[PDB]
């Protein structure tokens, strides 16, 4: 059948919104009020891969755009980047690996680990403004935990 996809945002769990702010460029800082439309509104698509309870594979599109998060080697580390697709194709069930991300829900935070990258995972800097890049611990002064609205 169709790949299915709900419209959501993410928040980290220091409660930064996150927005686009220049050419595949993802950032995360404090908003409220009317500020709050900058936000990108995702779409999740649930996936083909490995899963469990907890564990749910998905892509993160960003909503009618033919944009995805991705995770692949640059200058040889495991990177985060926005990556163009052919609107025709995308989204589908059997995403490309770098576009998997793991799903993680524990105590009622997300984590988003990189299937292609084990024990890499979205993360936000404490400082207001930076990027959203891909970290190679959930652990330490980083942020990897997020929360999910759901958007109509
Ligand atoms: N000043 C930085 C240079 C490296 C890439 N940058 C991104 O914002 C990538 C965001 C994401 F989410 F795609 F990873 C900007």
């Amino acid at each position: 059948a169709p790949v299915r996809s709900l419209n959501c945002t993410l928040r980290d769990s220091q409660q930064k919104s996150l927005v686009m702010s220049g050419p595949y460029e993802l950032k995360a800082l404090h908003l409220q009020g009317q500020d709050m439309e900058q936000q990108v509104v995702f779409s999740m698509s649930f996936v083909q891969g490995e899963e469990s309870n907890d564990k749910i594979p998905v892509a993160l599109g960003l909503k009618e755009k033919n944009l995805y998060l991705s995770c692949v080697l640059k200058d040889d580390k495991p990177t985060l980047q926005l990556e163009s697709v052919d609107p025709k194709n995308y989204p589908k069930k059997k995403m490309e690996k770098r576009f998997v991300f793991n799903k993680i829900e524990i105590n009622n935070k997300l984590e988003f680990e990189s299937a292609q990258f084990p024990n890499w995972y979205i993360s936000t800097s404490q400082a207001e403004n930076m990027p959203v890049f891909l970290g190679g611990t959930k652990g330490g002064q980083d942020i990897t935990d997020f929360t999910m609205q759901f958007v109509s």
